[PDB]
């Protein structure tokens, strides 16, 4: 219900190049294949607030396409999406400062299987004794796969699950945005 | 049913300060007392072709209260707008080279009374004969009065009205976007 400071924000569109912006944030986008998607998302710091629509580029999604989610910043805008991604309500965004690659987590390995457990919330990939889970799967999302890099450690989106891990030992997000 | 070429055109805000451009055209706008407001807008083209949404900054606006027509390149924006007056459908836009200025033609008067005609097509500040029709009113719009500075001269908007005046030498605008 509050918007964040528009006084602060900044977005610009040229061509096939996108951004949007603030001293604690950053979103840079492209058209690839004639689609916008994601390639740069950073995030210092963690807060409820929404982006004003009069610092949106191409207000336009269902909400449950942009990637980064709207309680939290995320630009209501088809340049906030990852193909293969959809909205990460339950994403690990309170593990900032945070980087978004297309990469997998150190010593892991992702793979595309329609027998895998469909989305949860936000796991790290290494147990709560610091040791790293191997093997994870997603139903169908995008490789290379998306990670985040936060504060500590590395973790997955929604779309991406643990194997043969017991869950006792699992780091999940909070969020709930 | 056709949008303009995307990987020409451009978009960006920071803080109160906005601009959508593109080779042939520039509107820069900013914020007023909480509201977006045109400050500039030049054209050296005319062309019948919409603003791609994705390359649109704060997509939000009723039509009529956009500034300059979508079905002439006008971004569908919050930004593309000048209080007082509502969407040139029938502006001096081929006109070109254009740029709109808050100020009175020059040698004309314009005055705001609610008794005035309304909208009409955008009329020159000069006759067929060269002659300038020193006098103009307007119902509500604000002062100063935009007033389109183009190739052969000076027109005024929708809003504008020529007194005193007889309707055979009135020079208008053919456009209707």
């Amino acid at each position: 219900s509050v918007d964040c400071d528009g006084a602060i924000l900044g977005a610009a569109v040229n061509g096939k190049k996108s951004a949007h912006g603030s001293p604690t944030f950053w979103m840079g986008s492209h058209e690839v294949n004639g689609t916008w998607m994601i390639h740069t998302l950073e995030t210092l710091d963690y807060k409820e607030c929404e982006w004003p629509l009069t610092h949106t580029i191409g207000t336009s999604v269902e909400e449950s396409d942009m990637f980064m989610p709207r309680s939290i910043g995320g630009p209501v805008s088809s340049h906030n999406r990852i193909p293969g991604y959809k909205v990460q309500t339950n994403g690990p965004w309170m593990q900032v400062p945070l980087e978004v690659k297309r990469e997998v987590c150190p010593g892991t390995s992702v793979v595309v299987d329609s027998n895998c457990d469909g989305r949860g919330k936000s796991t790290r990939s290494t147990t709560d004794s610091g040791k790293i889970i191997p093997e994870w799967c997603c139903r169908s999302c995008t490789m290379p796969p998306v990670s985040f890099h936060g504060s500590d450690g590395c973790w997955y989106p929604m779309e991406i699950r643990p194997m043969k891990t017991s869950d006792s030992h699992l780091v999940r997000s909070w969020v709930t945005a």
